[PDB]
């Protein structure tokens, strides 16, 4: 006979290169610990979530974050960051995270797609 046993006792991600990428290139992310600078890394539209990597070569995945859980919104008054043309991410079981671009296009195209993450209504705990 045979035995099965085989599972995945941590809960991984893993990303889905046949995932029609929608678009991917090099974003600025910023931190609220303590000092809130920007940093430059990585980043990628796949599978209606978020995926970055040390550099371009993509060599193993650091973190992935999924969009679906965080809120997309325009800076308000509170947020009032001397760089403009960039907006912010709520999450409820993370902290608020914040993406600028250069211009306003190159926004357009990190919203239009992100946000279509976003939107999506799922949403659960786990036993983990």
């Amino acid at each position: 006979g045979s035995s099965g046993s085989s599972g995945k006792r941590s809960n991984s991600i893993k990303r889905n290169p046949n995932a029609p990428v929608v678009r991917r290139g090099w974003l600025y992310k910023q931190d609220s610990t303590g000092m809130k600078l920007w940093k430059k890394r990585w980043f990628v539209l796949s599978d209606l979530c978020l995926f970055y990597y040390r550099d371009e070569k993509e060599e193993g995945i650091l973190g992935s974050i999924l969009l679906p859980s965080f809120q997309i919104a325009l800076l308000t008054s509170e947020d009032h960051i001397n760089r403009k043309y960039a907006f912010k991410a709520a999450h409820p079981n993370m902290r608020t995270y914040y993406f600028c671009t250069d211009t306003g296009k190159e926004m357009e195209l990190w919203m239009k797609a992100m946000l279509d993450a976003a939107l999506v209504q799922t949403s659960g705990p786990s036993s983990g």
